[PDB]
């Protein structure tokens, strides 16, 4: 069993598409907000 | 999840239309008034 | 357990809606005031 | 402890009501005076 | 004993709720203050 | 598999064209507005 | 008994699905929080 | 010893009440003065 | 007596279930803690 | 004597409760201080 | 019987193809995961 | 009686199939575990 | 049989070309992403 | 050493009493003069 | 006397229960400690 | 075979010229952009 | 790939010619107007 | 000797009280000065 | 081969002369422009 | 590339000769007019 | 003499209590110091 | 090679004499002009 | 050597008394001048 | 090298004596003229 | 018959060429694999 | 000889008091300087 | 050889006196200039 | 026959030149790759 | 033959001069590049 | 041969003087430049 | 003579007390040093 | 000869004093340098 | 002949002085290099 | 014939000088190589 | 003659005191060295 460990490269990688997103990916709703958060202060700052 | 963070550009931006207005936008009622406020003093100043 | 860490993206994000607000969000009562604070000085300044 | 940092928005904000006043707020006694100060010179200026 | 190490995930995690708070969590009383601290200087700065 | 990791340089980079835009790119509608936001206050300021 | 040690590959592997999760897996509730923990400080930091 | 690091949140925080004041806090005697300092120049400026 | 030494495979193996746990198994209470121990330092580190 | 090595799991583990604390645990008095140490510099930095 | 022990080289070797896989081979499902496990922590770590 | 000692080669060999397994063979349930035992420590170690 | 073990150097090595790739190689799709993942946060960070 | 940084608030502040005066303070001899300077031109201007 | 040497299997075996323990068995008090010994260095190492 | 492992230094190194480029190298199209990305915000910021 | 990142200096720079213009450049139609805006008020002011 | 490493938590910690002060602690004489340093420039800046 | 790694100091360094320029170096055409960009707004601002 | 950024001083400066003129320079046709504009009112005012 | 080798388990074990301490045990005075050593550099690092 | 990095202080510094001039230095031809630019408007303004 | 790093707080601090002065301190001869520089223009401006 | 940065206070300051003059200093020939410029208009204005 | 036993040295030796190979010789297909087996774990381990 | 290896704990530990100092300890003369080094740049930076 | 590594603390430290100066130290000729550079623009700015 | 066994030293040794290479020798193509494998991850890691 | 094995120390050692170089030695062309690789990102990062 | 391995301390150490320089040492020509690189952007930034 | 061989157990055992020490026992002076040797490198490593 | 092997403990140990130094001991001249090497980059890094 | 075998202890031992050196002894030229080899990578790694 | 068997001690012994070498003696060319073989893997391993 | 063979026990035994030493006894000079030989490699290995 050697073809096994390669086909597996498919096993980390499918676990990763959304995952890589968890900090960066759902967060864009709150994170752009860090940007949106800027405007929060400038209307105040202008 | 990568299409996520772009679609999100829609999330800061919709939070911004009125917001950008808060200092400049409701204030035009009181701010033009800073202008209107000028006349306040000139009828007095003329 | 891999579906776990994604469903979790729901765990930072729900902690964030008000939170992101704490500096920008309650503060708009005092912060616009930084703007309102402007007028404080102009009636004096005009 | 996450509800903590929001309830706290109450902690900057209560520190701010008078505070925001310190430069603008007690000063209106002396500052309007900057205005009152105008008249000081005009009776002289008229 | 293998079910042991998983049930344990409960052992770090219960040690963490307040803990994660210690720097961010009690500190919001002093930290928002870093924000509140801003106003400290602006009434002075305006 | 070594030609793989280079061809991949194509994988971050295609994820980036719009992305790099998200803060700077959709925002130019609201951001120029930060500029447009200037005029907001000057007609008031002039 | 030689088919034994292979069928066994099933014995480490079933012990692993949740297990691999214990540090990474339950922790995403507290760990994303390390991320969520970021926001903790920025509303303060902005 | 885990209850230790939380009870400690009490250790940074008690070190902070006056401390946060050092730049903003004693300074209000000299800093409002930056404001008071304004008047210094206006009686001269009026 | 030859069936003896096989039936015995049952004798090491029953001695092993908890045993294998001793370093890894009770320790997950203290070990996850090595993980929990991380958070110990980050609230401090953030 | 085989029940011995398991009962022993009790021997590392009781040696560990405070111990795990030594770097993280007494140190929270000085370590939060690394955090408290932050404020040290900001009142200076603000 | 001497050709016997060589033909036998076929007897260890056929017992080995999957076997060699047992730790490395089924495990790639959980092991790449040790890699996949990395990403677990970075979305959190980024 | 000389054909006897050869036919006997059948007598050690049938005693051996499971036997050879006793240390390696039942143990794969606990031994892979030595491998599974690895993961025990890494979720802790990661 | 001695030429055997050398010709075999061909047997590990052919098992290795893709294999060496499994962590580094398929992953460049997700890994550059760790890089691509950077941009995820900067449009937010800029 | 934590009482140190507060007692120090005494160190900027004592450096400030005259200092704050340097532009506004010695200058009142020349600055009122900017006022006195007015009269310079009016006896000429009347 | 032939039943003698078998009944005797009882004579090595009863000498062995604790004995097998001597290196592994009392030592678990000091040996887990080799494990406990790990923590000794990590609180220092973390 | 010893001259082999040196001639091989040629084998990592030829795999590296473009590779080293993958994060830094294709990315300069998107990365300078991080710089170009600056200007994105300043025309807005000026 | 090293000549790549330099040739790229061409990639930010071509993105910049008009861009640098966006706030300053289209705006001269409205901005000179800030100047033109002056005259707006002087015919009124003269 | 296990009570040793805990009692020792007393050994880093006593080395730390002043130490933590060295950059933040003696420096408040020069650092507030960074603040005091501000005033240096404003009497000049007002 | 030890004289190799030093002679190589010549290999990063020759890759650097223009490179260091890429952000600062081609950009001076657009960057001074950030300065030139100032004038853009002042003729408007004067 | 270091001689680059100096030769560039030529790039802002050539963009400036007419530019500096835009508000002051074309405007002298309309601006002297602000002066010419005086006469507009005096023939009326005399 | 068979009870001998067990009673002896008492002979390694009594040699071990302090001994196990020698690297970990006296060293906590210098080792926590490796931790204390951290602070050495941070007051410098902050 | 340690005398190297000091002799080098000569390498940034020689790159700096004109350079520091680029914004301030060639620009004095156009910048004093910002001053000269004043007069542009006053002959108009007087 | 631990008393060393504290006694050293004396080493940055003695390097600082004049130093802190270099920008603010010798410059008061030229900087008040920025103030003195004001008068330069007002006798002209009055 | 620490006495260096102080002796240097001599390096900005010698660059400043005439420099501070450039706008205020050569200009007094043209600037008093702004005053002289007054008379230009009054002989006309009287 | 004495030349017999020497000519026979040919009889063990011809039985040995492949034979010596059986453990080392066919096994290089599976054994290098023990080496190849290394890589199995490192792509996972890197 | 067993009391030997413990008494020896005295042999690493006496080698350590100054030693632990070498990087952290003499260096505080140059390292605080890294801090002192800060001020180097701020008088320049203020 | 143990007295060696301490006496050596003398070897980094003597390499450091000027070195620490290289960025901060020769640069004060050009850096104060960053300050001197200020005046460059103000005579222009006043 | 005694000169035989020495001349034979030639028989293991000629079997060894390539052989010693099999794990280390062909593998340098894949092994340097373990090194080359590093770069795989750093372009990703940088 | 005993002088043989020493003269041989010459046999590993001559195989080593370049060899030791293979990872460190040819690689300095690509490795300094890991350093050169830094600059890759900073011109982008500055 | 034991005096050999010490005299050798001379063999790593002579390989190190320039070597240690390769990243830090030739690079000071390009690295101070990272500092020199600062000025690149400030004349632009001032 | 049979009591002889037992009384003799006293003859190996008295030869052993120091002896067992020779590698472990005198060596603790140099061996802890292997530990002490650690610190050798960390002050360097920290 | 039994007193021989103990007196010998003197033979490894005298071979060790400098020896233990070879990697750690002469190297402190180059190794502290790894520390000194830090400063190499920070004057550049500050 | 019995004095023979002792005098002989002189025969292994004289064969050993250099010999023991062959792996450790000539190799220190290449081996310290394994240490020297470290630096190879750090100038690259720093 | 009795002097015969002693003179013969010369007959095994002369057959032995090279012979003893055959495994250890020619092999040092390939065996040191087992050592040299180490380096084979470390340049790869470093 | 029977007392003869016992008195003789004195004849093997006196031949043995040094003899037993020959392999173990003179060799401790070279053998501890096998231990001393360890250190040979670790200063290299650390």
């Amino acid at each position: 069993m050697d073809f096994n460990p390669s086909e597996v490269a498919s096993q980390v990688t499918n676990y990763i598409q959304a995952i890589a997103a968890a900090g960066v990916g759902v967060l864009a709703l709150a994170i752009g907000l860090s940007a949106a958060w800027k405007y929060a202060k400038r209307f105040l700052k202008g």
